[PDB]
């Protein structure tokens, strides 16, 4: 379990930034965004227990939590690379409070600097990470449900209890508040991109591929109470 995923785990994702306006910015980090959504892709067809339940709810469950993924993700490289000092997209993109103003995302960047900030106090472990980053897999679902909810309920538990195990009552508390504040965070940052999009047409901010169908999917129909939040307190 545990050694598989830390083999699984995705490689080094460079966001190709080629050195300054908001647009870029932005559009730099929509298509870094693609580009670590194919390594998510990858990851999901090998991760142990999900890579069973239909395609369905396979493609499914990734499209409801990638921004659960990514930005856990970004809050692990910053915790590991700078100890929580500066945000680290990629080696070659790592943001300060000024590339946080360029691209005019600032409190949504302290937002997310705060969670990292959250792994130094915790001094969260490789471990726990890949096994956290597994349940914000599994922390969203349609309001009316996956084609099979019982082997969903069952990976899910599955993977609490092998944090439980982990952990063995005390950071299990911290780690499972930490991944129910994740979604207050992500829902901020969803909100903003939605916007983005239906904006882009002036803003000038190019979206992936990728993201295009998982927006367009997300935002249209499950925009409203289609996404039902999995907490843990
Ligand atoms: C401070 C943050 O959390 S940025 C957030 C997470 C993330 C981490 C990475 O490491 C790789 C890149 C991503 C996936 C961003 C890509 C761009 C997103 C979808 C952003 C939130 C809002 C935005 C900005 C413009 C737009 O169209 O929507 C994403």
């Amino acid at each position: 379990p545990v050694m598989v995923l830390e083999n699984i785990e995705p490689e080094i994702v460079y966001a190709g930034y080629d050195s300054d306006t908001a647009e870029n910015l932005l559009s730099t980090l929509n298509r870094l965004a693609g580009k670590q959504m194919i390594q998510v892709v990858k990851w999901a067809k090998v991760l142990p227990g999900f890579k069973n339940l239909p395609l369905e709810d396979q493609i499914t469950l990734i499209q409801y939590s990638w921004m659960c993924l990514l930005s856990f993700a970004l809050s692990w490289r910053s915790y590991k690379h700078t100890n929580s000092q500066f945000l680290y997209f990629a080696p070659d993109l790592v943001f300060n409070e000024e590339k946080m103003h360029q691209s005019a995302m600032y409190e949504l960047c302290q937002g997310m600097h705060q969670i990292s900030l959250q792994f130094v106090r915790l001094q969260l472990t490789f471990e726990e990470y890949t096994i956290m980053k597994v349940l914000l897999l599994l922390s969203t679902i349609p309001k009316d449900g996956l084609k099979s909810q019982a082997a969903f309920e069952e990976m899910r538990t599955n993977y609490i209890k092998e944090l439980r195990k982990m952990v063995t009552w005390q950071r299990f508390y911290q780690l499972t508040k930490l991944l129910d504040s994740m979604h207050d965070l992500v829902s901020d940052l969803l909100e903003f991109c939605f916007y983005t999009f239906r904006e882009s047409h002036a803003l000038k901010v190019e979206f992936p591929a990728m993201l295009v169908e998982i927006i367009s999917d997300q935002l249209p129909k499950v925009e409203s109470g289609n996404a039902k939040p999995l907490y843990f307190h």
